[PDB]
Order: C-alpha cells, then sequence, then structure tokens
C-alpha cells in the first residue's frame, strides 16, 4: 500500500498523465494509481478552480 | 482492495465527510479511503470550479 505507492510517486512526467500505464508497471489495482492522481495536485485538478478576480 | 471500497462506498453521509473515520472501521490504510475521497466528486471538489459567467 504505502510502500508501493512512495516507489510509484516520481516527478510530473508523462506516467502521472497515464495511471493506467503505472499500474501495469506495478501490476496494482486502479485503487493504488487513483491515489497517487488525487494526492498529486497536478494530476487531480485540470484547469484553474476560480477565475480570482476581473481587472 | 476493489472489494473493500464496494463496501465502504455508499451515500455521501458525514462519513464521507470524515475519511480517516472510514479508515479505521475497516482497518484499512488512508490510501483506499482517499481513493473512495478522489471517486465521489462532492468529496473532492470543494467550491464551483469556474465561476461560470457574469450576467
Ligand atoms: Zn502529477
Ligand atoms: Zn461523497
Amino acid at each position: 500500500f504505502l510502500d508501493g505507492i512512495d516507489k510509484a510517486q516520481e516527478e510530473h512526467e508523462k506516467y502521472h498523465s497515464n495511471w493506467r500505464a503505472m499500474a501495469s508497471d506495478f501490476n496494482l489495482p486502479p485503487v493504488v494509481a487513483k491515489e497517487i492522481v488525487a494526492s498529486c495536485d497536478k494530476c487531480q485538478l485540470k484547469g484553474e478552480a476560480m477565475h480570482g478576480q476581473v481587472d
């Protein structure tokens, strides 16, 4: 569980975009791969949340 | 993994807000509990994403 995530966790590269590849590389069910996406803010949120303010 | 999520998965009640309680109830590491939060859109996104449009 946590140990698999530590080795799987790395820089936000192309592997982060395709979480399915990581699950196959470690042969783990999408459950562990999805958690990494949830922890990585870049992989979780796509566009910006609020528009901020109008200048 | 997936089987634990099916039993853990339910309606968005108070348990969904406190994911730590669910992990203790099933004695599973925050990894499985976090995945449920990532899958449940209500638990994942807090406020609204884009402001939509200005009327
Ligand atoms: Zn990432
Ligand atoms: Zn929920």
